[PDB]
């Protein structure tokens, strides 16, 4: 079926469009007649929910999450346009009303991740696509926002949100997707 956009979070705040029967139905339907906002989607298969998040113009999120499935929109589903698994990554044309973040150049290693709560949470960069939590988490406070994007001070996206770092249950640092990869990726 179709990933299905249930929510939106705006930038920190979130809010929800679409209940289990709309996303149930539009899951199959493909089609989403619904406004678009906001620079980080909540969204949602038949069975997994986590968060999507537009970068040039392109609506990123991961693969473990939307596997190769089609995302809903007002003229139908539409097909992935970028699939590298080997990245946990896929990638559809963002849809209208989105807009996409602006990527980090400012090199600051003070991060902060957005959940699907959007609770706005600090991380400390430790490399390329690794962040040390300040307070480290259980992992099912995280679960669900993959996808959802890292930011530096200054509101620019740093990253994707693709695993957790965990010890004995504990997320101790996350792993994310760097925007120089979905570059690459672009090419
Ligand atoms: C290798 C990644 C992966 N690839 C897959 C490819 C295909 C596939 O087929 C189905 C499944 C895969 N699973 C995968 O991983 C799965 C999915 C993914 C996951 O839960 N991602 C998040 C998260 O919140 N995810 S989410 O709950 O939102 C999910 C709905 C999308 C962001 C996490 C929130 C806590 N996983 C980890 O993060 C694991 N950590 C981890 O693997 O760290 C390593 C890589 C350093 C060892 C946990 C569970 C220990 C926290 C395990
Ligand atoms: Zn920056």
């Amino acid at each position: 079926g179709s990933v299905v956009i249930v929510g939106r979070i705006n930038l920190a705040y979130a809010q929800q469009t679409r209940g289990e029967e709309g996303c149930q139905e539009t899951s199959q339907t493909g089609r989403d007649k619904n406004q678009v906002e906001g620079e980080v989607q909540i969204v949602s298969t038949a069975t997994q929910t986590f968060l999507a998040t537009s970068i040039n113009g392109v609506l990123w999120t991961v693969y473990h999450g939307a596997g190769t499935r089609t995302i809903a929109s007002p003229k139908g589903p539409v097909t992935q346009m970028y699939t590298n698994v080997d990245k946990d990554l896929v990638g559809w044309q963002a849809p209208q009303g989105s807009r996409s973040l602006t990527p980090c150049t400012c090199g600051s290693s003070d991060l902060y991740l957005v959940t699907r709560h959007a609770d706005v949470i600090p991380v400390r960069r430790r490399g390329d696509s690794r962040g040390s939590l300040l307070s480290p988490r259980p992992i099912s406070y995280l679960k669900g926002s993959s996808g959802g994007p890292l930011l530096c001070p200054a509101g620019h996206a740093v990253g994707i949100f693709r695993t957790a770092v965990s010890t004995r249950g504990v997320a101790k640092a996350v792993d994310f997707i760097p925007v120089e990869s979905l570059e690459t990726t672009m090419r």
